[PDB]
């Protein structure tokens, strides 16, 4: 079945929690098995309503590809990104939602500030949610993410078994 | 059942011992898993009681979290940390026990001091083993530590098996 | 069976896609098992016909050995390399065909070029594809060729179960 | 049964190979198991006697402890090392075989020079195999060893299976 464990960091006005989301694969008619849809790293934001109180109904989430984990592991201490996207870029729905995530070192060294834009032109809604991460939560991420790549990549299913 | 293989550092005057504790799960009635219990690397620290003997009955326990494992895999030859445990501290016990694990770099450059104190003020006690640990030793550790953050996550059942 | 699960870079001018490919063992009449033929990290290399199109039937290949990976995983954002293959380097067909892999950083530090020249004297062919590969894409390739590295070893098979 | 899968480097004037050894366990009666005979990395040298002819019955073995992995890994451009071993340290054979297993850097920082010494006071016999290794086969030393190491120790009985 499914598994259920996300590495989350709570945090003053908001939550983020991250877990791995496998790929899955089509077996061909041939024999062994084919990749069909990718894998990412799923981050949930939701936020905070009350010390330690969190609004779940409220969340937003935001999928990391493979090159995305990929630019955030090989982020050093003075490193910032930002990610871009539409969730219907190819449909007829394009341009309706756009979120975006960045992630920006703070002045210290001592974490970063990783936050998720939702912009939904339909229901004209406007959403941010900010989470402050140190230096070891990020730590926990980057090796966390890192172990995880492999994973969502398929390549573990390379295995002398 | 469950596995014992704890990698252990013996000094002259204390020896530590370190090795990972899984987290448990609930398997849900709908599916699959749900993590419950934390994972952590749990550090057990002991007296030397003459020569390469040490005595087991006055060990002490510490439990890393991920996030302070985070921390340790990510300290440079120059960094210094120290993490404070409370074991009642939500519950009515609560100040009784404190314990505290620092982890300072020594002049050198050539290894570490790791030190656990355990102060007690219901049985009066106060205990503090410490043990030099070589630059090998903490790299084994890290190395170590770093393998294991994942599992003590759960992380490892997001295998495309 | 077999497994697909290929890393895929698509540019402008070319693809590439990498994918590991597992030793084989013979199991020994003694009793378990021996390596035989070499793991190696295969790339596939082919032409962009009309943008995002690209003609598979004109694609080419190189096998990375571990050794070549073991140089690839250690390149620092400064480092260039080339590997020279010939696939029939010991047999008769010698010298028919030479293959050159070079992995060049671009000015920037943003990311680097990757190129494959296949020269056939056989076919009197001369064919070269070239695709740039961003930072992020670069760290995919050098943490997913890491985790391959022991598996196309073949060092997998040593594990506690 | 058993794996054999050695990495290999064969150069003018011996060859090294390296392939870890697992640790054993003692099935407890309580239940579950505890390690009892430790895992190491072993490295075994042996001769060249005309070009790429190596003479197997004259190799001399040496096993890496999970600290001295600990120490290789951790060993940056500049950096040398050398164990000294006695296979009979606390036999009454003590002092009769001495091993010493060196690694020096070349001035370079091309590669390393890793030379194993066997001097054997009962046989009367003093011998010497030195081995260049690359930058990329120490990188690639350096990787498959730290992959090994978790499960030399050990620790990877402790996944969530």
């Amino acid at each position: 079945g499914r598994v259920f464990a996300p590495y989350s960091v709570f945090k003053g006005k908001a939550a983020l929690s991250a877990e791995p989301r496998l790929p899955t694969f089509n077996r061909l008619d041939s024999g062994g098995v084919k990749l069909n849809r990718r894998g990412v790293i799923m981050l949930t934001f939701w936020p905070s309503v009350g010390e330690r109180k969190y609004d779940w109904e409220k969340r937003q989430l935001f999928a990391l590809s493979a090159t995305e984990v990929g630019s955030l592991i090989s982020m050093g201490t003075r490193d910032s990104s930002e990610f871009f996207h539409d969730p219907s870029m190819l449909s007829s729905n394009a341009g309706q939602v756009r979120k975006s995530l960045s992630i920006k070192p703070n002045a210290d060294g001592s974490g970063y500030f990783i936050s998720l834009s939702v912009v939904n032109n339909n229901l004209k809604t406007n959403d941010r949610f900010t989470v402050p991460v140190t230096t070891a939560e990020f730590a926990v991420m980057r090796t966390a993410f890192s172990f995880a790549l492999p994973h969502i990549m398929g390549w573990d299913r390379f295995t002398n078994r």
